[PDB]
């Protein structure tokens, strides 16, 4: 997002687990998510809070890039009626 | 009819069944011949109706072919980018 655009080629591993796996596209692609981290406020639960803490500002980093999508040919044809429509305003004025 | 040279005479055979044989004053000569063929539409009874057409496109075979047509978006796609060239035109000219 930020070093250059390059699309350096580090992909992500998602065949460990099957949790993983099975929310492939939640984490990542056509899906906007958030995560919900419940705290406990004991003094004895620190280190496991500390955890929790990091790795949701960690998951406030993530990136969804949820899309809409339809058939393509009805999508073309729209698109080509808004096309013809811009022109016969243009003829017709 | 076709290039003005008669083929000879082709002498043609009649003699060879008692069918044709009587019939030669009607085929040959100063004649004229019309033949009708019926077709049962039962999808059970196939192999008749095709050994009756392909028996009946002998005497004068004509030419046969199909057409198959396309997808209707691709269609509807074409004419609607026919339309816009026409008054891109229409906004050219």
């Amino acid at each position: 997002n930020k070093n250059k655009k390059k699309k350096k080629t580090d992909f992500i591993l998602y065949r460990d687990s099957v949790l993983t796996w099975l929310l492939r596209e939640n984490l990542g692609g056509n899906s906007r998510t958030a995560m919900v981290a419940a705290l406990s406020p004991a003094d004895i639960n620190y280190d496991e809070t500390l955890s929790t803490l990091r790795y949701a500002d960690r998951a406030k980093q993530i990136r969804c890039n949820a899309v809409i999508n339809e058939d393509p040919n009805n999508k073309l044809i729209r698109e080509l009626k808004d096309e013809v429509t811009r022109l016969r305003d243009l003829l017709y004025a």
